[PDB]
C-alpha cells in the first residue's frame, strides 16, 4: 500500500525532500472570487477545474478535469481554518494557488457559509479542504511530490498569513504542529472508534503527517 511504501522509505523520501530546491508555482489570475465560487450552482469551469455548488450539499467542489494524480486516494488531507467572517478575502488570497496548473491538489473544496448556521463548528474552522493523492500509477508518493505538496501548503500558510488572515477553530480530529497558523492533517482510511487524544496521537505518528512537518 501507499503507506508500507512511506513507512519502508521513510527516511530516503525525507533526505530525498530536504535537497530539494524551492518549487515554483504559477498562480492563476483568471479565477471567480468567493462569490463567484459560490454561483457554480451545477457546473462551471475554470482553470481546468470544474465547479459546483450543488442545492443539497454546502460545499464548493473544485476537481481537476485532467488530473495530474494517477494514485488511489489514501486518506490524505489538509484542512485550512481561518476566521469564520474572513472566508472570502481568505479564499481570494490562496485562488492563484487553489487554481494553479502547477497545484498538486487535483481536488478540493470550500464551505458555501451562506448555508450554514453562523454558530455551528462547520462555520468556524475547515472552510477549505485539500484532498492529496499519491502521484504515481502505483500508488506509491514520489519524493519530489511530497516536496512539491509540502512547498505548496507551506506557500497557502504564509500567503494567508501574509494577508493578515486570522486563524479559525481548528478540528478537535485533525493535527498541525506549532508552526501551522490555518492547515490541519487528517487520513480519513482510519479507523475511529476512539477521538482525540487517542486518534490524534495516531496521526501525529503518520508517515505522510511527519513528512509533511519535519
Amino acid at each position: 500500500s501507499t503507506n508500507k511504501h512511506l513507512k519502508n522509505n521513510f527516511n530516503s523520501l525525507h533526505n530525498q525532500m530536504r535537497k530539494m530546491p524551492v518549487s515554483h508555482f504559477k498562480e492563476a489570475l483568471d479565477v471567480p472570487d468567493y462569490s463567484g465560487m459560490r454561483q457554480s450552482g451545477f457546473f462551471a469551469m475554470s482553470q481546468g477545474f470544474q465547479l459546483n455548488n450543488h442545492g443539497y450539499d454546502v460545499f464548493i467542489h473544485a476537481r481537476r478535469e485532467s488530473p495530474q494524480s494517477q494514485g488511489k486516494f489514501a486518506g490524505d488531507k489538509f484542512n485550512i481554518s481561518v476566521l469564520r467572517d474572513m472566508v472570502p478575502q481568505a479564499f481570494q488570497a490562496l485562488s492563484g494557488l487553489l487554481f494553479s496548473e502547477d497545484s498538486p491538489v487535483d481536488k478540493w473544496k470550500v464551505t458555501d457559509m451562506e448555508k450554514v448556521v453562523q454558530q455551528a463548528r462547520v462555520s468556524l474552522g475547515a472552510q477549505f479542504t485539500l484532498y492529496i493523492k499519491p502521484d504515481q500509477e502505483n500508488s506509491q508518493y514520489s519524493a519530489s511530490f511530497l516536496h512539491k505538496t509540502r512547498q505548496f501548503i507551506e506557500c497557502l500558510e504564509s500567503r494567508l498569513s501574509e494577508n493578515g488572515v486570522i486563524s479559525g477553530q481548528c478540528p478537535e480530529s485533525d493535527v498541525h504542529p506549532e508552526n501551522w497558523k490555518y492547515l490541519s492533517y487528517r487520513n480519513e482510511l482510519r479507523s475511529g472508534r476512539d477521538g482525540g487524544e487517542m486518534q490524534r496521537q495516531a496521526l501525529r505518528e503518520e508517515p505522510f503527517y511527519r513528512l509533511m512537518t519535519e
